[PDB]
C-alpha cells in the first residue's frame, strides 16, 4: 500500500553529457512514444497503490517510465546513449514480466515498444 521513491532524474554526482545520441533520443524517440495514444500508463511511475497492484513492486524491482527518463533526458541525466535505451528497455520489460501476453497494457508497450525499435534503428552515429 505504499509506492517506492520513482527514479532518480538527478544526480550531481553522476557525470552527465549532451551527445547528439541522447539529442535523438530526446527529440525524436522520447516525442514519439509520449505523443502516441497508448503512452500514458507510461508517462510517470506505475502508481500501484491507486491502482491496487500491492504486489507490483514485490515483482518489479527496476522500475523504469517515461516521465522518468523525460526528466532524466531533459536534466541531461546521461552520459551515453545506452544508458537511456536500456531505460526504455527496463520499461518495456517491466510490463512484459509483469502482465500477461495479451493484456491491453502489454499491446501498449508493444506498439510503443515497434516504434521505439524503429525510431533507435536510425540513431545517428556520434
Ligand atoms: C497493468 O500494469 C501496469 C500498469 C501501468 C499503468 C497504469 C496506469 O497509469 O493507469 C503500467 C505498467 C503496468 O505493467
Amino acid at each position: 500500500s505504499m509506492n517506492p521513491p520513482p527514479p532518480e532524474t538527478s544526480n550531481p554526482n553522476k557525470p552527465k553529457r549532451q551527445t547528439n545520441q541522447l539529442q535523438y533520443l530526446l527529440r525524436v524517440v522520447l516525442k514519439t512514444l509520449w505523443k502516441h495514444q497508448f503512452a500514458w500508463p507510461f508517462q510517470q511511475p506505475v502508481d500501484a497503490v491507486k491502482l491496487n497492484l500491492p504486489d507490483y513492486y514485490k515483482i518489479i524491482k527496476t522500475p523504469m517510465d517515461m516521465g522518468t527518463i523525460k526528466k532524466r533526458l531533459e536534466n541531461n541525466y546521461y552520459w551515453n546513449a545506452q544508458e537511456c535505451i536500456q531505460d526504455f528497455n527496463t520499461m518495456f520489460t517491466n510490463c512484459y514480466i509483469y502482465n500477461k501476453p495479451g493484456d491491453d497494457i502489454v499491446l501498449m508497450a508493444e506498439a510503443l515498444e515497434k516504434l521505439f525499435l524503429q525510431k533507435i534503428n536510425e540513431l545517428p552515429t556520434e
